[PDB]
């Protein structure tokens, strides 16, 4: 399978500016591109990526975005002396033009068209192209917002006839609306457009009223475009993911698109003059994370805006960290999105009622400026650590490897003479284990996460929480797929549990989600609308320091395990421990590739999930929205 991070970029594409007084477009300069690419080498992440060079789109391959006569207008522009040049910008919105802005359009086509193939070839996992000038704003017939070519317009199209791809998501999380993505593929429904974007009420550019959130798209292509205006500034990270949990990733997930190509505008950052929102660099590391999951990680992310020098590169850094699968930095102080964002994430959704299966319940009412410095994110040396039963030899990818000490030993002494009597050495042995690797996932920042199989889970659980509590994890987040009680106390908010399980058991503290789930076809999609809208908002806010996994003996949903590894590792920096109960080679076998970093069968499609299952979510988020407001989708009544 595809392994290593393309970085597409060159230096020529820095070689255009603006000749002239024009406060709205000063802002778009060459060294946004030197910025970034600097800040990727000083933290040799651009070392890390597989170069791919730069090539001039073709004339035919213009032609899929754009009219002839538009390109033939613009391929007069090198000719043209700073007067002409001049008046040939005038004729378009915010935009300007150069001797050499012709040659770098070509060359920023033609780097995407670079990053889709080395993806859909696998070459490479992924990758992000780093490319002046933008796309997104660009029309069939015209320049816009620093735009002349529709660099991901063309991606998406050359990814339809090269490959013959019939879903194709696109995310633009740039702080403006590509309303040139969204023409070019309104009634097309192969190609899934999402935008987020500073609207206010349509008084901020490009003040468009298609770019509401009323615009689903048209024709054939009615729901596969979703637009989320922002109509307040100052957006946060828990904005952000509100947008992703509970409009994005329902619908993506769902959607199962073929290939994701991301419009990376980091003008959506904290800083950045445009965008004027919150959101900290650290949270393009999620959103990255949270796709990575879809079309076996296939994910082309192609730079759009971007305009603070600093927010830029150390968002660009969080990007490239997250595609080489390093470990995601911790993001504290998560909670309800504001008012205005939860009113655009209400309206939405019930616009979108309509067309999507997570929304459906919601149409019948029988249901209804200085920040912070990002801290390093090292690999662990040995990302995972395996212990199988004694004997049972397995293959590992590069990157795991089999587990003790003399101080781990009298632990296990000490706690078997207190608390546990106890003499079964197999028994002891994990308790070894989990010791063990806890010390060297907590401690040691050389390893990352593990999975041990265990027999007895009531020792090994109970042994595996304390020992987690002290390393010192202030908060452990532990998911459970079983029936029945755990030594698990979560009366003290040091402990949220998670329990997948089969019999509906009592509603008890705001410490724990549980969630039955009806046995059958439904089982997969129920799942994950629960993990999308339920567990990942409250771990994200709950911000453990530890995962812990747990799985009983008692296959049901070996399909979605996967997904919850990749998406868990989202919290803890990655730090999550899987006890699972009873060796079974295909299950470990999926738990250490997710755990490790490797790429993520597609769900491809699943019945919808059962009304009784959404009704039990509903009750599950009505519970616990007040003390998680993470997981709010609808504005607060107030008394
Ligand atoms: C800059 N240009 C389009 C940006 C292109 C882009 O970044 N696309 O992704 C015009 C819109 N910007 C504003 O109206 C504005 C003026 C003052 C303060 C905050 C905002
Ligand atoms: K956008
Ligand atoms: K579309
Ligand atoms: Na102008
Ligand atoms: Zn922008």
């Amino acid at each position: 399978a595809a392994s290593g991070s393309a970085l597409i970029f060159d230096e020529e594409m820095s070689r255009y500016k603006l000749l002239w007084t024009d406060p709205e477009c000063e802002i778009e300069v060459p060294e946004r591109l030197t910025v970034s690419y600097e800040a990727l080498r000083t933290h040799g992440l651009a070392q890390r990526c597989k170069a791919v060079p730069v090539r001039q789109a073709t004339e035919q391959e213009i032609l899929l975005a754009h009219s002839e006569e538009y390109l033939e207008a613009v391929k007069q522009t090198p000719g043209m002396n700073v007067e002409e040049l001049m008046a040939f910008s005038k004729k378009y919105n915010a935009v300007y033009f150069h001797q050499n802005i012709y040659h770098c359009a070509k060359l920023a086509a033609g780097a995407t068209l670079q990053l889709v193939d080395s993806v859909m070839k696998r070459e490479v996992r992924n990758g992000m192209a780093l490319v002046r000038p933008p796309g997104h704003h660009s029309q069939r017939s015209a320049a816009n917002g620093f735009c002349v070519f529709n660099n991901v317009a063309f991606a998406a199209l050359y990814a339809k006839k090269n490959y013959n791809l019939n879903r194709i998501l696109i995310v633009d999380w740039d702080v403006h609306h590509g309303q040139g993505i969204q023409y070019c593929f309104e009634e097309d429904p192969s190609v899934l457009y999402f935008s987020w974007h500073r609207y206010e009420h349509q008084s901020f550019w490009p003040n468009l009223p298609e770019s509401d959130y009323s615009s689903v798209g048209k024709g054939k292509g009615s729901g596969f475009n979703i637009n989320l205006p922002w109509n307040k500034v100052g957006m946060t990270n828990s904005d952000y993911l509100a947008a992703f949990f509970h409009v994005l990733l329902p619908v993506a997930y769902e959607f199962d698109p073929e290939l994701v190509i991301v419009s990376a505008g980091f003008d959506s950052a904290i800083g950045d003059p445009e965008g004027e929102m919150c959101a900290l660099p650290e949270i393009f590391a999620h959103l990255t994370h949270l796709l990575m999951p879809l079309a076996a990680g296939k994910m082309c992310v192609v730079l759009e805006g971007g305009y603070n020098l600093t927010s830029l590169g150390q968002s660009v850094c969080q990007t490239v960290h997250s595609l080489l699968g390093d470990p995601t930095p911790r993001i504290s102080g998560l909670g309800t999105a504001c008012d205005s964002a939860l009113e655009s994430i209400q309206n939405v959704r019930n616009v979108q009622s309509s067309y999507w299966s997570s929304f459906k319940h919601l149409a019948q009412s029988e249901t209804n400026i200085v920040w912070p410095e990002p801290l390093k994110r090292m690999p662990a040396s040995v990302r995972t650590v395996v212990v199988p039963p004694p004997g049972v030899e397995l293959t590992l990818p590069k990157n795991c490897q089999h587990s003790i000490s003399e101080s781990t030993a009298k632990e296990v002494q000490r706690i078997r003479d207190k608390h546990f009597d106890l003499t079964d050495q197999n028994i002891l042995r994990s308790l070894g284990n989990i010791i063990s690797v806890l010390d060297r996932m907590m401690r040691s920042d050389e390893v990352c996460n593990g999975c041990v199989v265990v027999s007895d889970l009531s020792v090994s659980v109970q042994c595996a929480l304390q020992h987690a509590l002290t390393e010192p994890a202030e908060r452990v987040l532990v998911v459970y797929v079983g029936d029945g009680e755990l030594p698990v106390k979560t009366n003290d908010g040091k402990v949220f549990l998670v329990q997948i399980c089969t019999k509906e058991t009592e509603d008890k503290c705001v410490n724990r989600l549980t969630l039955c789930l009806r046995e059958g076809e439904s089982l997969t999609a129920g799942f994950m609308q629960a993990l999308l809208g339920l567990i990942l908002p409250v771990a994200y806010e709950f911000n453990p320091a530890l995962v812990l996994g747990i799985v009983e003996e008692t296959t049901r949903l070996m399909r979605v395990w996967g997904h919850m590894t990749c998406l868990i590792q989202g919290l803890a920096r990655g730090r999550m421990l899987t006890l699972l109960q009873g060796y079974d080679k295909d299950l470990l076998e999926l738990t250490v590739s997710a755990l490790s970093g490797a790429s993520i069968s597609p769900l491809g499609p699943l019945r919808a999930p059962k009304p009784e299952d959404v009704e039990m979510m509903e009750k599950q988020r009505q519970r616990l929205q007040e003390r998680w407001g993470l997981l709010r989708c609808t504005v607060s009544e107030s008394w």
